[PDB]
């Protein structure tokens, strides 16, 4: 019955018919860490994890609702959820099951990304290859550049050949999921207030509106109960965030933010900081104007910082080891907080989740069976790029802005 919703203003969210503030975390290993053994699971360092999440004050995981083979790709999940369109992995996804199951006991709301558009979940570019029936996808490395991968995945939505056959494909997905029966709990995904809402995919790059505007009622039409969100970075322009968030059945919209991808952000330069700070202020006041034109809530919720690689700069392994230290990503993190903590007391903005959390897992421990390194970083970057660990110093500074924040939630309640 605590399903999220839309506050009637449409400058934030309720629960309980209260005002609901995102302190959120990104979580997409969710699933393939709540598996069984068998499948490449721990799901006593899932329940662990959770645990932790609860204690930093954290209410909310984005996590991964899909991930495609098949699994003899490299960087990707392994093992997939759905290794070929239609079959599916169901030791993958009684994991998805336990993670539901297990933020519910920690009253935990969850955002469900049902596809992504880079190959680290096979993704849009793997329905490509499903479609034309060559398995070569070109992915970036070597060679091979990011747009030129950008421009095969897309292929997804702008090739009118491939196009329907791909989303036919990513709906019978869609369907499975909403559908899905919990063999943990009994309840079906789409009746399930545990779920926040439904995100069509990670970061679909330029797609069209007439895209946004097919695949948002679709879901919406699937589960009428929940929330749906398009999954944009909000990266270029206000147009841009229109095309995707300007639509009936995109309740909320999103933005990411990626300083050292974006070459906004050195993390080997002792003086590189105030850069990254100066970008994440402008970018928060912007695209909250951007929301705001479209009178709907706005979520951070997936952004992120590499370690003090600067403390070493001659050295590329250093920057991923756990026991690097975190200087310039807890500055980044806590004024990034603090912006938010502000606006959203100004009804202007409604939480974030970093990205990402790793938990017990350590860029320096062994892949699994099935060549695993379960941490926040996906398995086509570096592991511990971008990982928040379970006694960093950052989790003072996450838990700290989580508590400001629910006393921003409590003041505008009263």
């Amino acid at each position: 019955f605590a399903f999220v919703k839309i506050a009637s203003d449409g400058k934030g969210f309720t629960r309980y018919g209260e005002p609901y503030l995102i302190r959120g975390a990104n979580y997409w290993q969710g699933m393939n860490l709540g598996a069984d053994d068998c499948s490449g699971g721990d799901r006593k360092r899932m329940e662990l994890e959770i645990k932790q999440m609860a204690e930093m004050g954290i209410n909310n995981l984005r996590v991964m609702a899909s991930s495609e083979g098949p699994d003899d790709q490299p960087y990707r999940m392994r093992p997939s959820m759905m290794p070929q369109p239609g079959k599916y992995n169901e030791g993958v996804f009684v994991g998805l099951d336990y993670l539901l199951d297990t933020m519910d006991r920690y009253n935990m709301t969850a955002v469900m990304t049902l596809g992504n558009f880079w190959q680290w979940s096979g993704g849009f570019g793997q329905y490509v290859a499903w479609i034309t029936g060559n398995q070569t996808i070109p992915y970036p490395v070597g060679d091979v550049t990011y747009d030129e991968f950008t421009q095969f995945a897309a292929r997804f939505y702008n090739d009118s050949e491939i196009a329907p056959k791909a989303n036919k494909l990513f709906k019978d997905h869609i369907y499975t999921v909403q559908n899905r029966r919990n063999t943990v709990n009994g309840k079906i995904y789409k009746e399930d207030p545990v779920i926040m809402s439904w995100q069509i995919a990670n970061e679909p790059q330029e797609a069209p509106a007439s895209w946004f505007e097919e695949i948002s009622t679709f879901i919406k039409k699937g589960a009428p109960k929940h929330l749906v969100s398009a999954g944009l970075e909000s990266k270029l322009d206000e147009y841009d965030f229109d095309r995707a968030h300007d639509h009936k059945n995109i309740d909320y919209t999103t933005c990411h933010c990626w300083v050292e991808n974006w070459g906004i952000y050195d993390p080997a330069d002792p003086d590189g900081l105030p850069h990254a700070n100066e970008y994440m202020h402008d970018f928060l006041e912007s695209r909250s104007k951007w929301a705001a034109q479209l009178n709907k809530p706005i979520v951070m919720e997936a952004f992120g910082m590499a370690r003090d690689a600067w403390r070493n700069p001659e050295d590329e392994t250093y920057k991923y080891l756990p026991s690097t230290p975190t200087s310039h990503k807890d500055e980044y993190y806590q004024k990034a907080f603090n912006q938010i903590v502000s606006l959203a007391s100004n009804r202007s903005f409604s939480g974030s989740n970093f990205w990402a959390y790793g938990g017990e897992g350590r860029s320096t421990y062994p892949p699994n069976p099935y060549g695993m390194v379960w941490l926040g970083d996906p398995p086509h970057e570096p592991h511990g790029w971008y990982s928040v660990y379970s006694n960093d110093t950052t989790v003072q500074i996450i838990k700290d802005y989580n508590a400001n924040l629910l006393k921003v939630q409590k003041e505008l309640s009263k």
